[PDB]
């Protein structure tokens, strides 16, 4: 067999605690190289301490091949052990029938393995629930809706910025435009969110800042006055909660804006500023050479987000900065009862800080949801001690690549399988899936205004393990290239709304919340059934949901389902190119 | 090539911060499958934000194959980046000349890789020294000596336990015997430790407890009165420090003894005890059925170390237990200035506790040494936020297996290489190498009283990256089977001491402290030069230390070295079976 392709990393996503007496264990092997895997496992001390002749290694446990990413196969098994201590090793057999034991000490013929020595084995030394990953149950039933507040609704002209433009959803907004959207406008349209069926709002930043996006924070402790005030924000959160809608705010903790009190003090006082060590200043005075692009300088003497001199990086290792940020994080939760924090550029802040942040948030609300913005592999933030999940851009990006280009279905399934096997099973359910956002081109533009294709992408994404989010306006087919063009004023004029797409998104949200979210500990299966034809199955012990997606250039015939939930062709058996059909069937 | 054998895990021992601007990156490949690896790396934001035509991926960095474990090859490179943000990917070429790029997104032909997208790459998002692993420099120059205090020297008969036996190093001690060793006896023989050349003492537990080993703690805040008192312990630490000898105590935090106040309160008050939740009690009253072995019960209604009813497991998730243990840990450091804690059964206590323990100790002493007792892979405790090192029993165990049995030299080198590549380079230097201890048979007994073999094992171990420790009496050739027979009274009678071995150990300690410890950032090379013949090389930029070990059954001829440091044959060119020769040569 392919020994170099076999790996088990103890105390990781391959060996983790699910509850006080139960663990999940995974093994990686080379794809289709290993025919079977059994786990030998039990209490390490039992081997030599118990007087019985029975030994734990005499009764193997079968592992199941759960996924493949085209390179490796991934095997898993759940183990219960009342003594809450586990030693384990793997019996692996290849295609030619060659069997070896694989353990912490390496590979062995069975006859050569020192199975009576607890130290031969990999170890889960004591099952520690304090160290485990916990998924908040409420997220399961959530469909999110993301609001960029400057652009959702102007509920109050009296707080509008100077130079506010007329509300026109057909505009191509510039980087520094204002349209007057505010918190009163969100409050005014909660009925729309409830009618669409969403149950969580993700707001882009709302704290005082000079820009239309407010990632260049001036004051984290104040609602931007062009958006509202503390009383209005409290009213909004209470009104959302009364409708069953939770609220997630955007925490911009990697960097602060250059008009903050703290940075302005650095500019006045140089190294004598009480805030000098709140930043990463290489040379005083803190300077840069302006360029024709306000968001770029080549030579700032301080670290910044990207290369913008207006977003000096915060030194989150400084205890005073830690205290400042934790007090902000605590304030909005304690005083306004928000349900979650989305963490902007979360990967560029240290793990030490995020552990303290986690502990502080869980002390306030044990079911708090902590969502990191990270666009690459995020294993080290998703162990159970830092974030709940990340914005799952690598996953939705693979989906977009499949539907919009000509990849094989095999390639998509391989990428999604790779992603799922990076993380604990419960973590995968908490991932935040949005096909587009304020940082991407709009779905309907990527789809070249092919509504059927847009519906296929949305439906496929809504069937995935992660929780889905709808970027404002998706439900009416809003167009836009990347930022700033993805931030058009929300389309409230019915003549400009795609009503068929809105009806469809209502139905899709209902399939997600009433069917997909109510399966019990389901298994997901990706089957490639033909060229660019995928059958997605989610199933529990009584009910199976199946989605067939035909994204080739030919028609596809399927058996007539008894219980169709959602489809795009008028036929109950025929799928034309880019059609899909979702149905439900009992498990037999 | 063997794609399933290639792996890079970001934010791990394969990608870690060395200093503010410098990182080490590793890649695993299948053994001898990949001919070369180049790293493509630079600031993620530079690709699209800088106006230059130059891109970081245009100038690859060569990686070096540093080790192989017989299954995989391990490649490494050091990267400096002033912007302190790194995106990277690997250019891998196999034996047939097939080249691909390997990144966070998978494997690609170069022409198909989206090299302008920062999210294509693996990421070190910002170099965080607060998250990095730090090795305390003083450990580099240390040779440790481990004292089991009941058995090292009786410096005071007046504190002896009832039934203390005459001091006789030829006895075979029973599990419950006492010989009267105490802290005054250690103080009395500091001259012996200084003459041997050791610079650190590791003490087995010294706090109040009823047994001869004192792992069944009664009171962590009191020196056991048969050993001494607080004034005497302070005198000992100051006398050790005056000689340049640091002091490491044994922290027994997984479990407490059943004669502790806390457990006795549980026995009196059942669940109404204020200490009920300091333990893991499944059923009250806390009970067990005694057996003929005092260290075993089959049915204790509470979790224990192993199956002994006398060592109830502590619930270290309980904040009151956390506070109690941290106050103990702090007390001995603050009040007595000890230099290190050795953590008994450290793997069975949760990571959350060990992070708090780490933070508390480093706040007292930034160069504190935290040594975990773990007999299996220990990656998750050695990231930089918990322990400094572990007792390196898997490494010394592989060495013993080679010298005492008939393994190939290839097998030993593979095992040591596997071990080193589990951990960060600096971590490997901090590992605590002891060939025997109070929990193993004695070296001289494992070697069947073959002194030459014992010398070979010690010398080979002392050339390894980790810091070595001498279990008391090794220097005089003490014998013993496993516990309790490995705890004989120290041999102070010259007629019973191996003086030739003592002289040799003095010389070996000097080679370690004066030569091996004074190389500058050396590279270690394991060469198998013949059947059971190994050439071990450690070298920096000016000086190379070479050890040749002949453990076959034939003679071995080597070139006459100019500068022999240590050897066992009278010849300067001939090594008989089990001879070795260490020499030094300039690097050219
Ligand atoms: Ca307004
Ligand atoms: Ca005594």
């Amino acid at each position: 067999g392919n020994l170099a392709g076999i790996m088990h990393r103890p105390d990781s996503e391959m060996a983790y605690v699910v509850n006080e007496q139960t663990v999940n264990i995974r093994l990686r092997t080379a794809k289709d190289d290993i025919v079977s895997v059994e786990l030998l496992a039990g209490d390490p001390y039992s081997l030599r301490s118990l007087p019985t002749d029975e030994k734990f290694y005499q009764v193997p446990k079968q592992m199941t091949k759960i996924m493949s990413d085209g390179i490796s196969d991934f095997w898993q098994v759940t183990v219960t052990e009342p003594k809450r201590r586990l030693a384990y090793a793997f019996l692996v057999t290849d295609m030619l029938g060659i069997q070896k034991i694989y353990s912490d000490k390496g590979f062995f013929k069975v006859a050569d393995a020192d199975l009576m020595d607890m130290n031969f084995y990999f170890r889960m030394p004591f099952f520690q629930t304090i160290d485990q990953y916990n998924a908040p149950e409420w997220v399961t039933d959530t469909v999110w809706y993301q609001i960029f507040p400057e652009r959702f609704a102007n509920g109050d002209v009296s707080n509008d910025p100077v130079g506010t433009k007329p509300w026109d959803s057909t505009d191509h907004p510039g980087r520094e435009d204002f349209y007057g959207g505010d918190l009163q406008g969100i409050l005014d349209h909660l009925d729309h969110l409830q009618e669409l069926g969403i149950s969580g709002i993700y707001l882009n930043p709302i704290f005082q800042a000079p820009s239309n996006h407010k990632y260049d924070t001036q004051d984290y402790m104040t609602v931007d006055p062009h958006f509202g005030d503390a009383k209005l924000f409290k009213q909004l959160v209470q009104a959302a909660h009364e409708r069953g809608i939770r609220v997630m705010l955007d925490a911009v903790f990697n960097h602060i804006g250059d008009k903050s009190v703290q940075w302005q003090d650095v500019l006045k006082n140089e190294q004598a500023s009480p805030y000098a060590d709140w930043f990463h200043i290489h040379q005083f005075p803190a300077t840069y050479t302006p360029t024709d692009n306000f968001e770029f300088a080549a030579d700032a003497t301080y670290d910044t987000f990207d290369y913008t001199p207006h977003m000096p990086k915060l030194n989150t290792s400084n205890p005073e900065v830690v205290d400042y940020l934790l007090n902000i994080a605590t304030y909005w939760v304690k005083e306004f009862d928000i349900d979650a924090w989305r963490l902007d550029v979360a990967n560029e802040i240290d793990h030490h800080f995020w552990r303290k942040f986690h502990d502080a948030m869980m002390a306030l609300k044990p079911d708090f949801y902590i969502l990191g913005e990270i666009w690459h592999t995020s294993q080290s933030w998703l162990v159970g001690d830092e974030f709940t999940a990340v914005m799952n851009y690598s996953y939705t990006g693979a989906i977009l690549q499949y539907f919009l280009e000509n990849e094989s279905a095999d390639a998509l399934v391989q990428k999604m399988s790779h992603q799922l096997m990076l993380y604990r099973d419960a973590t995968n359910r908490m991932m935040f899936n949005t096909v587009d956002s304020h940082d991407t081109p709009r779905l309907m533009t990527l789809a070249h205004e092919d509504k059927q294709l847009a519906k296929s992408i949305l439906t496929f994404t809504f069937m995935q393990p992660g929780v889905p989010s709808i970027y404002y306006g998706t439900e009416y087919g809003m167009t836009g290239e990347n930022d700033p063009d993805d931030r058009k004023p929300m389309v409230w004029q019915p003549e400009l709304q795609d009503h068929d797409l809105y009806d469809f998104m209502q139905k899709l949200v209902q399939v997600r919340r009433q069917v997909i979210a109510k399966l019990s500990d389901d298994k997901i299966i990706f089957d490639v059934i033909g060229e660019r034809q995928i059958r997605l199955t989610r199933e529990d012990n009584q009910t199976r949901i199946v989605g067939v997606f035909n994204n080739g250039t030919t028609d596809l015939t399927v058996a007539q389902p008894t219980s169709i939930l959602l489809k795009t062709n008028q036929s109950e058996t025929q799928l034309a190119p880019n059609d899909f059909m979702i149905w439900t069937e009992p498990v037999r």
